[PDB]
């Protein structure tokens, strides 16, 4: 029933995306970034993170990295699935992305899963080791949903990132545009 309810949720979000994120215009595209960054900010507010990095990657992928606890990976009695899988298969960003990848650094281990339109492409796997904790989410917005544009505006991202750092003092939040490898721009904000 659990995994059935997952698939139905994905279908629901992709049928009426504007009901979930306000619009499928440039505004809604940027809302994807906010949803992910908001979750990292909660982890800092909980006492466990203090650095968030947003990278606009080649072809308008977005990568958001935080140094929090890592999304948990323990198998849920609820779903029989890893917690991270449950969390990400119920995410609007994941549903509205053509592709999305997660790397969790936790338990001295790096765990990876990938998704398309919210559907896991393989079971969560151990890919490496680590001495850090945190979460990396990389996604590519689905152009079948975002029919006007899938191109981010640096100044839009910058203005809100600066506002978020000012509002949440002590969190370092960095924005980097890597879309043109010959001119990489970075702005980093850290209030008191």
């Amino acid at each position: 029933a659990g995994q059935i309810q997952v698939l139905e949720g994905l279908e629901a979000v992709r049928k009426r995306p504007g009901m979930y994120i306000g619009s499928t215009s440039e505004r809604g595209l940027h809302h994807l970034v906010w949803e992910i960054v908001d979750n990292s900010i909660d982890e800092a507010l909980a006492g466990y993170a203090n650095q968030i990095e947003v990278v606009i990657e080649k072809d308008n992928w977005i990568k958001v990295t935080d140094n929090g606890r890592g999304i948990p990976v323990d198998i849920q009695e609820k779903m029989g699935r890893p917690a991270v899988e449950v969390i990400l298969t119920s995410s609007v960003v994941n549903a509205l992305s053509q592709d999305l990848e997660v790397y969790v650094h936790r338990n001295e281990t790096i765990y990876h899963q990938a998704y398309k339109k919210g559907v896991p492409q393989f079971d969560l796997k151990e890919v490496g080791t680590t001495d850090k904790t945190g979460t990396v989410i990389r996604f590519k917005a689905d152009g079948e949903i975002f029919t006007e544009t899938t191109v981010y505006n640096y100044e839009t991202l910058q203005q809100r990132i600066r506002e978020l750092a000012f509002l949440n003092k002590g969190i370092q939040i960095t924005l980097r545009d890597e879309r043109d490898e010959e001119n990489v721009r970075e702005d980093s904000y850290h209030y008191e």
